[PDB]
């Protein structure tokens, strides 16, 4: 979808992307969908990681 | 910061991740804060990529 920037923003690595509040974005719909995490085990520890679907979680 | 599945869900590629309904993740703000991002210019040309924090943006109405 087509996303408009609220405030300045200032890129502080190669990757991040700097831009002007008014400034107009395209982002694909997978970048909300889809997120990297950590499964964690029973007693809290990392076990697992890969991406996930966003709207499969629910804050805890 | 910490989120609970909902559902069971089956992994179809190997970078995706299985997981049963109640088990609990991790995931980091560095993470699911950010977006990948096409800029564009005034005639809907796109002229940059990079990732942006998407609560700087707000959906165009
Ligand atoms: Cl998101
Ligand atoms: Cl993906
Ligand atoms: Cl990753
Ligand atoms: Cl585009
Ligand atoms: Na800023
Ligand atoms: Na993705
Ligand atoms: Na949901
Ligand atoms: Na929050
Ligand atoms: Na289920
Ligand atoms: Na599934
Ligand atoms: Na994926
Ligand atoms: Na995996
Ligand atoms: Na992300
Ligand atoms: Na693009
Ligand atoms: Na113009
Ligand atoms: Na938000």
């Amino acid at each position: 979808p087509k996303y408009v920037g609220l405030w300045d923003f200032k890129s502080r690595t190669d990757e991040e992307l700097s831009f002007r509040a008014g400034d107009v974005f395209h982002v694909a719909r997978k970048e909300e969908q889809w997120w990297w995490a950590t499964l964690l085990d029973e007693a809290g520890g990392a076990v697992a990681q890969g991406y996930v679907p966003h709207n499969y979680l629910a804050e805890r």
